[PDB]
């Protein structure tokens, strides 16, 4: 059963796994807990290794064309303004120059519209962002079976 | 005379473009000041034109490789962890991801490192943020002149 659109379901996923890793944090009888995080981390490696697999094997379509033409302009004028907002000024300045682009018919920055992006080529990388926090995860959930024995 | 890198020159004509324009805007004998914005605005158009031949000839380097692949590394982590940032949470959810990352030793966003990216892409493409303020300055400049008339 295919409940929503891959793209939609991919960032929905990607921030409820982040969210879900700080709330593990917080909670770190310190055995039943750390059993229960392992679990966890070895579904969301489940999980993350489908959604790859997923996408990797969407990859063979032609389609769009102006589609990524049009992510590739977007991409420069965020790209511009992103920069010369993160490297130059205070609030005051980076406002003033929002207004200025805006009166000047030139949309301010947005990412998001570029998220295509990302789930077209994140499966050419190695690594990932999240194939790395999830080793990070697992190596916290090691360490603390180790440390903490309870289970007797 | 070579006095700087055109990556690094870029960057700043494009910054110092931009609060020249918002100086404009708040200077506005409401004629001399104008014919001063229009000529400002032809000098800004022409050295834009320039910066633009200049990039357009240096793109038959083949060279680098890793360091083209390298961003496009970049510019996946950077674009899912922006888009996150974008579209949930608060400042301090925001943070909090922040620290998770760095914790699990994930540099956080960095568009900086991306400017290759813009230099390279940008003579792509048809219109740009520039020439699209530049043409704003400009009718600009000439319904200052057509209101304003001063010169006797
Ligand atoms: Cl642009
Ligand atoms: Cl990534």
């Amino acid at each position: 059963d295919k409940i929503m659109s891959y793209n939609a379901f991919f960032w929905m996923w990607v921030h409820d796994m982040l969210i879900d890793s700080i709330k593990w944090r917080d909670e770190h009888g310190c055995n039943k807990k750390c059993i229960c995080f392992q679990k966890w981390v070895e579904q969301k490696k489940t999980e993350w290794g489908k959604i790859k697999d997923h996408f990797r094997k969407q990859k063979d379509i032609p389609k769009d064309w102006t589609h990524d033409d049009f992510l590739q302009t977007l991409l420069m004028k965020d790209l511009l303004l992103e920069i010369i907002q993160d490297t130059y000024g205070d609030a005051n300045e980076i406002k003033r120059i929002e207004a200025l682009l805006e009166q000047a018919g030139v949309g301010g920055i947005d990412f998001a519209a570029l998220a295509g992006l990302y789930t077209k080529g994140f499966v050419a990388e190695k690594d990932t962002t999240i194939d790395k926090l999830l080793q990070h995860e697992q190596k916290e959930a090691d360490k603390c079976l180790k440390t903490h024995t309870d289970d007797t």
